[PDB]
């Protein structure tokens, strides 16, 4: 599912992440456009062979299990291909988990890199919400 960034930000409201550890609304849709482009099915292989997946590219090295990241634990309990669900429910108790673990927002690189410290307001301008 490609997401529009009103009906984004508005999922993420009813999953109860605007907020959540102190990150705006704006922060999340920032960073989801930036690391998925609103696109639930969204994959990144990595060099280390580890797998991003998802609307918020969350890595199979710590926080879900596919099958293929020798090493790797799955923090959210969770197949990987949960994360590219329509539903972004997995995605946003995932995030959670990444979000409270010590670094904040800055787990995100995307977001540390073209989100932290700008305008994210103007990613929920508009919306209603
Ligand atoms: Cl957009
Ligand atoms: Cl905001
Ligand atoms: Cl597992
Ligand atoms: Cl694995
Ligand atoms: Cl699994
Ligand atoms: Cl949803
Ligand atoms: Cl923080
Ligand atoms: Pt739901």
């Amino acid at each position: 599912k490609v997401f529009g960034r009103c009906e984004l930000a508005a999922a993420m409201k009813r999953h109860g992440l605007d907020n959540y550890r102190g990150y705006s609304l704006g922060n999340w849709v920032c960073a989801a456009k930036f690391e998925s482009n609103f696109n639930t099915q969204a994959t990144n292989r990595n060099t280390d062979g580890s797998t991003d997946y998802g609307i918020l590219q969350i890595n199979s090295r710590w926080w879900c299990n596919d099958g293929r990241t020798p090493g790797s634990r799955n923090l959210c309990n969770i197949p990987c291909s949960a994360l590219l669900s329509s539903d972004i429910t997995a995605s946003v108790n995932c995030a959670k988990k990444i979000v409270s673990d010590g670094n904040g927002m800055n787990a995100w690189v995307a977001w540390r890199n073209r989100c932290k410290g700008t305008d994210v307001q103007a990613w929920i301008r508009g919306c209603r919400l």
